[PDB]
């Protein structure tokens, strides 16, 4: 079965992260099998030792010689690490000289929490091991490539990073997918930068048969049982904010009608909140009687992560209000129904491949490995198994309208967050619009910096000196500053989140017989992905927990001006961030959560299509107002249908 | 370079249209070195003796034995035929019993032309050349693998076939782009059927070096000459349209203002319109002072192809008008202007190139033998070659509003066509809104038959008693059809197009024991593609030449209740439909036609998607007349600016 590879990529050096176990320790034995010298990097030394040694087995077997010479190994490399990732290149470099093939094939499953549930920290953690760790071995071993004449690097993504013009939303998985689709984007905007003496492609597999205890969870008991109690926690908490929205009641008033833990006693309470009363019902209905999630509420870890939401979102209750909590008898999902999501979870993967057979890890490899030998070939993304029925959600629509007039009614008296800092014009634009055109209350205009605050101030001063303009400072602490504003001003109904910062203006390749001094460095990369993606992250989970009406992500800006290097850059951050969008925006239509997310782009793929002069430019401005309008203006009550609520979330529109 | 084929497709039955030369015969070649027993059909004996001489001299040098069985040919098979391709697999089967890999790879290069120069004959032998003889082979082929257990099918498709939800506009090529997309399309919407025994998937091979006298056109002296023909003819039919727009001479007086045929004498004319007269000076001022046409208006061969223009837009003049045209000296275009366009075209072509080397045909075959051999993937596009920079169309936009006030006011008074006969609800509702909410004059209902002309009177009675109704029976002479409503009811404003047939219901797969003699036959599916594309294309082609100011072209329905047949279908349509309207958008934009046309799609890619009460049935339906509304309603003079018309022309939207 090997006389096809052996041969095929023989003179290569490469180097595969994750390359242990998994796909990343197929394609090395196959790497090794068709001639190349590899170097395996892992964590686990005793893993790689094992690998190390089926692989020089397998070589000998075939008739190479000096086997020990032809695989080499990296153990204690853990790619969030910059610090391992430059000791790995230095001890790669030492063994082989110059890396041929990238393989950048490391990839953690993540946080496996909806964006509400998801620690900001956690999130950063995938971002380094999956997707900043693939530039910082790009821009230490691209120089040598570029150098020599020749180079590949191959990005493994994922089916769930979406495509060139459509996300796919990956729900309870925003920080793998969003890791992702980076992979891909980094493959589609440095292709021209690097060619031609260096290919850079992703691969994007669905769902491998694999070791049912690791993988990134894309293949098929105790994931089903934590399944039953996230529904718990979601129907309680929608029905919860709900509530408070509504009724005199304070959130602390209201949970405590929780505390006796007594479903029936909630349905037939009739002084209890008919959304209360209505999931309460539910509970007994949709419940198996013999477990005690059909008659009991909640249980500990349950009550735990409800506090937390309640609390991440301003919510004012006291640490110890569960503490007396009744404790349900075990069990409180049963082995039956916990069976019956498993099958539910297990059918459903299954249910999407058009050949009904899962692809091994092997197989997944060796077209990989073939694929590996196409000169022809740079941006693309190529998908070594396929076939799958799965959502979608293009992204890239320009034609558009105004929103209806009778979503436009429901902003008069709203408050408005907006949040930004260099987009000034727009900022001073959209505050304008909502106060003067649609009857906004008034505008919590949220900024990086006092300089920041100071400028919209003054754009803004008749609006300030009115009352209906209020500026907050802040910084790198967005969540506390949101926090005042719920304190000191109310709740957001709609919320427009611009970034910050604006794109750097350095060179993303370096010349060949340069040193690459000058080239977007690896701290320079995790810059970009704080500001321009965890950025929106931090926001979109915050305003979710606070009860935001709506939630407009907006990009970048480009103009017919922008640098090369910084249309490159923006439609990187466009592309990985749709995928956000639709994962977040299907969350919450999954989970009944009202807020409509959506993201608004003032990025353009090419330079040609941009405004050219003062009318098309007043022309452009007056689109990013609609577009703005037109993802925020809640619906009214006679609309919110099942059909017209995913129509609006998760989409993208450019500007 | 063969080790590392031999023995990857051994004991495989290979068919191989196009077999002969290019990407085909290597294709053909290197699967029969692989160890593939092949049949190579195309239309010259010639070609096809040598190609097979040459293939079984290379099998015997590596080793195999009895080369004459291996390699066969089937000449005189011109895959447009239905008789010749039924011909063609009664000898493949004869030969070898069961195909295992049909190889879709024949292709014309098509008309040529923009589609308001296209010949509706042409378009549809591209159509049954490069699209309708996919189906038919798979038809025929397709109950033989399934019977045996497994089988392969690849159609030969295009990166300018576009990609999974974005189109690729291709200019002046609108046949050859329908027809590449229609390939991709109909892998991903018959895998699942298709599955788990055949795989079907597409490749789409960007730009390939091969032999400049033919070749389907992607790779790059006559050429760059015609393109400056057609270039002088765009000019003078766009400021001819234009003028006669907005002046009392009839289009015979304002063409006998060219008959002296001096550039000059036109531009200082003071009775000339501004459009000829500003037109003139650019032909002065651009042209090349040593090129009789920077003083001569015309030549006889532009001059007949304008008249054709302005025939086939219901313009009436004289066949003899041009008979007198002083014919300028030559040269026409100085060899300097050809040699210039010539270097223009060759170096885009090659700057699209992130690689900046072209790929050879034995390189996009030797990737595609490879990717033969993968079992895990249908449904995919695979591009064997790739990294283009190149401009694309997103489609799929679900989020838009209603068109601004601006532009609906461009409506009052206008003259619209509808076109369609079984969507009787929506023609009802969008004549309403036309008449009834936005102040048209009157509609023009163009249906199929006398009971669809009835059924459409009776439903709009009120409006046909007060004369702002009119309808017009085309049959299957759509064409002669608008040619009554010009004359009697004067030229359309905007226009919307639906398709006349429903989707049949009939089953797109047999079982695999059964003779299929109920699955869709090769009839029915050039049926599908007259009434579902050519429809389409002949109304934007008669539509645009006689002057429409917008155009929406309109998809089947899919509702919660169609069968997954028609949901097949109809998604097959939409893909297939959208390369049109990208490429056609295009043209019109840089040929300066004032058209809008743009798609309505009232198809959804899964029925979880659709309304399921009467209460989203009625949003739906409001969703289509905005979105009509949104295509349709003409730019204001204040509007049309480069950056709006990009924006407003060739996008589809999806209700
Ligand atoms: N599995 C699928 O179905 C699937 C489908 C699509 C895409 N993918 C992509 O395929 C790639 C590999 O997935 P897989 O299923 O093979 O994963 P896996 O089974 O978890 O991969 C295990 C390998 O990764 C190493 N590894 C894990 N965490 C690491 C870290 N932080 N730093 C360095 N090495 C680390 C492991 O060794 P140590 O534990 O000792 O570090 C071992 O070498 C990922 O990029 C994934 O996103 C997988
Ligand atoms: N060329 C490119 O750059 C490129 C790029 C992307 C996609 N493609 C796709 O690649 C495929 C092959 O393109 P190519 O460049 O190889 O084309 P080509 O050079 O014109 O292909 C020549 C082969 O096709 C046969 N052929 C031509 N017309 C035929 C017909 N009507 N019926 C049957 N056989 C016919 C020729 O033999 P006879 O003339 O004797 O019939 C010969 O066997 C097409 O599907 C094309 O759309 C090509
Ligand atoms: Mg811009
Ligand atoms: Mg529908």
């Amino acid at each position: 079965w090997a006389e096809s590879l052996i041969g095929l990529h023989l003179g290569k050096v490469a180097l595969i992260t994750g390359g242990s176990a998994g796909i990343g320790g197929q394609i090395g034995r196959l790497l090794a099998l068709s001639g190349a010298r590899v170097m395996l990097a892992a964590r686990d030394r005793h893993k790689l030792e094992q690998m190390q040694a089926m692989i020089q087995s397998e070589l000998a077997e075939v008739g190479y010689t000096d086997v020990e010479d032809r695989v080499h190994i990296a153990p204690g490399c853990d790619v969030s690490s910059e610090a391992q990732l430059a000791d790995l290149v230095e001890r790669t470099l030492s063994a082989f000289g110059t890396v041929d093939y990238l393989i950048n094939n490391a990839g953690i499953a993540g946080v496996e929490e909806m964006v509400i549930d998801m620690p900001v920290e956690g999130w950063r953690h995938t971002l380094f091991a999956n997707l900043i760790s693939n530039y910082s071995l790009m821009r230490k071993l691209a120089p040598l490539m570029k150098k020599q004449g020749s180079g590949y690097i191959l990005n493994v993504s994922s089916y769930f990073g979406g495509e060139k013009d459509a996300a796919i939303p990956y729900p309870n998985r925003a920080d793998y997918a969003v890791s992702k689709a980076g992979q891909r984007a980094m493959a589609e905007v440095f292709a021209r930068f690097l060619g031609p003496e260096i290919q850079i492609n992703a691969i994007a597999p669905g769902p491998v048969e694999g070791d049912r205890l690791r993988g990134t969870g894309e293949r098929p008991a105790r994931r089903a049982r934590l399944i039953l109690e996230n529904k718990r926690l979601n129907e309680l908490h929608a029905a919860l904010i709900a509530a408070a929205r509504t009724d005199e009641r304070s959130m602390h008033e209201l949970v405590e009608l929780l505390l006796p833990n007594d479903v029936a006693a909630l349905e037939q309470n009739p002084a209890a909140p008919t959304a209360l009363r209505e999931l309460a019902r539910r509970f007994r209905s949709e419940g198996d009687p013999a477990a005690s999630s059909s008659s009991a509420l909640l249980n500990r870890s349950i009550a735990a992560k409800l506090l937390a939401r309640l609390h991440n979102g301003g919510y004012v209750l006291p640490a110890d209000i569960f503490a007396n909590l009744p404790n349900p008898p075990d069990p409180f999902f049963t082995r039956a129904q916990i069976d019956r999501e498993a099958r539910k979870v297990r059918d459903g993967i299954m249910g999407m491949l058009y050949l009904q057979r899962m692809p091994t890890e092997f197989d997944v490899a060796m077209a990989t490995v073939y694929y590996l030998a196409d000169r022809n070939v740079s941006g693309e993304t190529f998908h070594p198994s396929g076939g799958l029925r799965y959502e979608r959600t293009p992204t890239g629509g320009e034609l558009f309208g105004l929103p209806s007039p009778e979503r436009l009614a429901e902003l008069v008296g709203s408050t408005v967050y907006l949040i930004g800092e260099h987009l000034t014009e727009h900022l001073n634009l959209l505050a304008r619009a909502y106060l003067e055109r649609y009857g906004a209350r008034q505008v919590v205009m949220i900024v990086e910096t006092e300089t920041g605050a100071e400028t919209m101030r003054r754009l803004l001063h008749d609006h300030v000196e009115a009352g209906r303009l209020m500026t907050i400072v802040a910084g790198d602490q967005i969540e506390a500053a949101i926090d005042q504003a719920i304190t000191r001003y109310g709740r957001p109904g709609p919320v427009v989140c611009t970034p910050f910062r604006p794109l750097p203006t350095v060179p993303l390749v370096g010349r060949k017989d340069s040193d690459w001094s000058t080239v977007l460095s690896e701290a320079e990369f995790a810059e970009l992905c704080e500001h321009q993606l965890t950025h929106h992250f931090r926001v979109a989970r915050k305003i979710a927990l606070s009860d935001g009406a709506s939630l407009a992500l907006v990009t970048p800006e480009t103009t017919a001006t922008s640098t090369t290097e910084q249309f490159a850059l923006a439609n990187f951050i466009k592309t990985t961030l749709h995928a956000f969008t639709a994962t977040i925006g299907v969350e919450s239509e999954r989970t009944a959560q009202r807020i409509l997310i959506n993201q608004v782009d003032l990025t353009r793929r090419a330079r040609a299509e941009e405004p050219r002069d003062p009318h098309e430019r007043q022309q452009e401005l007056e689109r990013f107002i609609e577009a703005v309008l037109l993802v925020t203006a809640p619906l009214p009550p006679e609309a919110d249908t099942r059909y017209a609520g995913r129509i609006h979330r998760g989409r993208a529109i450019t500007v």
